[PDB]
């Protein structure tokens, strides 16, 4: 997915273009930030819009999805090395968790992998 916003706009353009009865398809590309760094920054400090996407996209991923007390662990070390806490995690489990929010608009990519491996695991 995309911002809501663009995402509206890029298939307004193409109902527009006659192709409203088609199917969309939807593809992206992962890239990494190595123009500025993580600074837990929201779209009004700085963040960039395919930063929210990409950080808001993981979230939804890991939405109900079981974070272990290794998998907290590894999140609070990168919140230990940024000094800076990135998520809202629920306790729903003696040393487990859930991601219920982000606090900013910018994910780690080191980050998004422990979460989308929860959420592989969970699925398997």
């Amino acid at each position: 997915n995309l911002s809501l916003s663009d995402l509206h706009r890029q298939v307004s353009r193409l109902v527009q273009q006659e192709s409203g009865d088609c199917t969309g398809k939807l593809r992206g590309n992962v890239a990494a930030n190595k123009e500025t760094t993580f600074q837990g920054l929201t779209i009004a400090s700085g963040a960039r819009e395919s930063e929210k996407v990409f950080a808001q996209t993981v979230l939804s991923h890991v939405a109900n999805v079981v974070l272990t007390q290794e998998d907290t662990a590894k999140l609070l070390q990168s919140t230990v090395k940024h000094n800076l806490n990135n998520y809202d995690l629920r306790s729903v489990g003696n040393g487990n968790s859930v991601l219920v929010s982000l606090r900013s608009d910018q994910m780690t990519l080191q980050d998004a992998k422990v979460l989308l491996e929860a959420a592989l695991r969970q699925e398997s």
